[PDB]
């Protein structure tokens, strides 16, 4: 079996890859997973991280969670029921997420039974040397040859892995692959890590939780959402706050034991202890390179553990690439997928491309969601003489009549004051992931304050409020923060 | 005397009023028929925007999307006593009533505390072209309360619902009576293929009691014609989904009263229904008549409005015309826009006009639209090579919420000889959203390569914006096809 393009890992990145190479330039690809649909005991599968275990059942998941403030803020508008009969049934949730992941992994498996020169193999992918991928039954290098793949290009694509540290009674906790398969909702859960997953799960749990329930949500420093706008990080821990979730900062398990009804008791370093009934580790995803047996081949890793590549996802190994997770860069779907068609433009239709990973649009799924692109402020001000940052908070009318008066719409801009081109811009509030994507298109185009302040507004909604701002807030000269320029 | 004259609290004017007072330091008299929203003038200080219009408009489709979120849920896990669930129309106006009179008060705090803006109440009119009348009514004959001396005069007055001239049109309401129904109406005709009428057949469909029916006419084939094609028919599909009646090549005839208060309406086909209320929402004119414009000469547009050239000046010096009143787009931000472009050039020296093109826009249907730019038929007699890209997908969510009918569009018009967007029109939630900042995409002559090389944001409705790169259609010398010649 001899192809043009051999996949290890059919997600995100490694589809992608695979349906251009095939597709656009009619070359045979084989693209490798170890399962082909979602779940236990491998988690990931065709479809990647982002389909089975990540954007898309999270997505399904906070969006029944949001139901829990639909329902409590009808009641503003007019809507009368009985509060009272109110229940979330949380079997209901994942069946039905189980059933919308599931129509995915069946659509890719149609697209490679109908799709000439693109395979699929069941089975762990590993280097066996510089043009040959071998596919064994299991991740175990002594596990059964399945296939050998020849292959004048190998691309790495094997996404990341939760990361669980190394305290007693970690075998008594979880991380996100089991959160989404969790028989019972838990009535008390403890979420480690101040990152997006830690934060989403929190309000999934926090909405589905039984009666007496409880989330706690424990980071080891003093803010949560650390690499976010320093307004926003404050305004979520207020927001999750307001609606029912503990946030315990400067805090970090340092063991977990059993009670003798099952539940974990959590002593903290700081000496505190909580009981919970589910421990969820979210402090971090590292690369997936223990199985692909690297150094019969050579590839290097960088300082930190991920596949080291140039700017075009090429390996140290001629014909070796990688992308996505792996290379530990930006671990978002659609930078691998822009990874993964840049690659194949590059290597297959002397069309060189590489992927910008400036300016990048992205979201975080909380409640209320956030949308952000480009530098926060203290990056900026680090990288500009000056930079201005125009600044707007305000809670929406809707909020007002609904009753969630603490839900703040907070709408960010910083600017290199020099020419006034738009740097970053940062949102907190219902719609800002929707709102953010076209003004990743402006931040492409060089967007100035000017030309958001000149464009007429949609009215009302809350995304016109970029459109008001003419007049920075404060500014940051030489790094140094202040309301007003010096002369 | 005063610098300024404005007749007509509203969006264009209060800009206007306020630049000219705070920002020059101007002395403005502001002219307005009530100081709160409702009966029976319905606008007030505020405009219609705030007092029946973006504002309660708004509000009130937000409660009626409730009861989509209260039947999604189930597909979630969510239950509950479905058979205590009820729309409680009158809680619903109350809250907007209070919400709107908020904003009236804060616009009466605003005269009260700043020097040079004044408020008078009363109907403005033209004495000459340096006198604004103000009376007790809208009659001219009616006492004088006021006879202000104006250097500048900017007419501001809005717009007003169009009526047919119909036996019994007087047993039909506008939006502005829809705002103040004492009741929900349990069955109910809207009129006109208008945003209005789209915005308000799902309000009323969401809070009519038991046994209730929105029904829907317009006099032509198709509804909200000026939009995409391809959103106006998928937004008829996902109406009538949701349990609302569209009569397309239907026009009442006439309208009675039964015996029970309720309307019968006689359509120009014969055809005959009875409701509960009559709502007129065909059209929206220029509110010129009771200003007295033929006192000093002011000409209008053959359309009705107030003619004006790129700086909003009318034919008279010194009298000039924004927003509504002059018929070209009505909107809101548009009018602000306008007022303070008006200000900048008249009172510093600092000559600002209105871009009317490429201006973002929103309806509030449920689901809602976004729109932004040219329509393809439109662009496709004004270019000579367009291109159409053309997505529809369902949401995520919309997998097992349990609403499979509600596809999301997206659409995107290019001048295919450069790949610069004219157009793009979008259908489904977040639509109103997404737009404000395609708008800015606009501005600066985005192409369609910079939409489909910008790094998506996952899982959202507005990635895919970012993933359409081939086009579906062209038109080549006005004709639609496939692929070029
Ligand atoms: C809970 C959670 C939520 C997330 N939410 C978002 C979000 O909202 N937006 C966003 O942009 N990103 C999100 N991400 C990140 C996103 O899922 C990843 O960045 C993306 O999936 C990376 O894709 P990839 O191609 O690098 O690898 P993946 O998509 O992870 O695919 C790797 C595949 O390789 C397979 N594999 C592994 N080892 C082998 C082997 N030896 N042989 C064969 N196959 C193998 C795996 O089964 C897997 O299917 C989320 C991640 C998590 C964990
Ligand atoms: C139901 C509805 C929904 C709408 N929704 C939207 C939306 O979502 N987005 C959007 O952009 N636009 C919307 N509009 C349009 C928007 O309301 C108008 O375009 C905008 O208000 C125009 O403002 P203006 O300054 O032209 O006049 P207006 O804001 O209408 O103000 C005119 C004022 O002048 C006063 N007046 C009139 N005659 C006299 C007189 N003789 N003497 C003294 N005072 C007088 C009136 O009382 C009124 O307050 C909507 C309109 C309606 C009817
Ligand atoms: F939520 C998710 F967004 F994650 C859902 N998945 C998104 C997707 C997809 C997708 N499905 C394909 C698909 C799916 C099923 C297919 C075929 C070809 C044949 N089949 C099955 C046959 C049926 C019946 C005949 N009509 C076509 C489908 C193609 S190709 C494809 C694209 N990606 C490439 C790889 C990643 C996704 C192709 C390039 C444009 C963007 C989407
Ligand atoms: F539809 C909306 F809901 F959006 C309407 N509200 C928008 C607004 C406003 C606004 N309010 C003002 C306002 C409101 C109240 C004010 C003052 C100055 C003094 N006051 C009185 C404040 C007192 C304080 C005590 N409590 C009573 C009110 C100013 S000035 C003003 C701005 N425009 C002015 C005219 C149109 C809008 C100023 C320029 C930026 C846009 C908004």
């Amino acid at each position: 079996k001899a192809f043009d393009l051999v996949v290890i890992g059919a997600g995100s990145g490694g589809l992608e890859a695979g349906w251009n190479a095939a597709t656009l330039y009619g070359k045979r690809v084989a693209v490798v997973d170890v399962q082909t649909s979602h779940g236990p005991p491998f988690y990931a599968a065709l479809g990647g991280t982002c389909v089975n275990v990540g954007c898309v059942p999270k997505k399904l998941m906070v969006t029944g969670a949001q139901y829990m403030d639909h329902l409590r803020e009808s009641a503003g508008f007019g809507w009368e029921f009985d509060g009272s009969s109110v229940k979330a049934n949380w079997k209901k949730l994942i069946a039905a997420k189980n059933e919308a992941v599931l129509d995915i992994n069946k659509s890719y498996e149609g697209m490679f039974n109908d799709t000439e020169g693109l395979d699929f193999f069941l089975g762990w992918g590993s280097l066996e040397s510089k043009n040959v991928v071998v596919v064994r039954e299991t991740a175990d290098p002594k596990s059964a040859v399945k296939e050998r793949l020849q292959a004048d290009h190998i691309l790495l694509a094997t996404g990341s892995w939760p990361q669980m540290p190394a305290i007693p009674g970690i075998e008594h906790c979880i991380s996100s692959n089991e959160a989404f398969y969790l028989p019972e909702p838990p009535r008390r859960v403890l979420t480690v890590g101040g990152g997006f997953i830690s934060v989403e799960f929190a309000g999934i749990f926090n909405a589905y939780k039984p009666p007496g329930g409880k989330v706690t949500l424990c980071y080891r420093n003093n803010l949560i959402l650390r690499g976010f706008d320093e307004t926003i990080r404050e305004e979520v821990t207020k927001q999750l706050t307001a609606n029912g979730i503990e946030i315990m900062t400067n805090e970090n398990p340092a063991k977990v034991s059993l009670n003798t009804d099952g539940s974990k008791h959590v002593t903290f370093e700081s000496g505190k202890t909580l009981d919970v009934d589910v421990v969820m580790m979210a402090i971090g995803r590292i690369p997936r390179t223990n199985d692909l047996q690297l150094g019969n081949v050579g590839v290097k890793l960088t300082p930190k553990g991920g596949v080291q590549v140039d700017e075009f996802s090429r390996t140290n190994v001629p014909n070796i690439y990688a992308i996505g997770d792996i290379t530990d860069r930006l671990m978002l779907t659609p930078v691998a997928i822009n990874e993964g068609a840049a690659l194949v433009d590059t290597v297959f239709g002397n069309k060189p491309r590489k992927t910008d990973h400036t300016r990048v649009a992205s979201a975080v799924f909380s409640i209320p969601p956030i949308g952000t692109c480009g530098l926060i402020e203290e990056v900026a001000a680090k990288e500009f003489e000056k930079v201005a940052v125009y600044m707007s908070s305000f809670t929406p009318l809707m909020h007002n009549i609904s009753g969630s008066k603490y839900k703040k719409f907070v709408a960010k801009i910083v600017t290199n004051h020099s020419d006034g081109t738009v740097l970053g811009v940062h949102l907190l509030g219902d719609g800002a992931p929707e709102i953010i994507q076209a003004v990743g298109v402006c931040l492409r185009l060089n967007a100035k304050i000017s030309d958001f302040y000149n464009t007429i507004g949609v009215h009302p909604t809350s995304a016109e409020e970029l459109c008001s701002m003419r007049t920075p807030s404060y500014y940051y000269v030489k790094g140094e923060k202040m309301e007003k320029l010096p002369d």
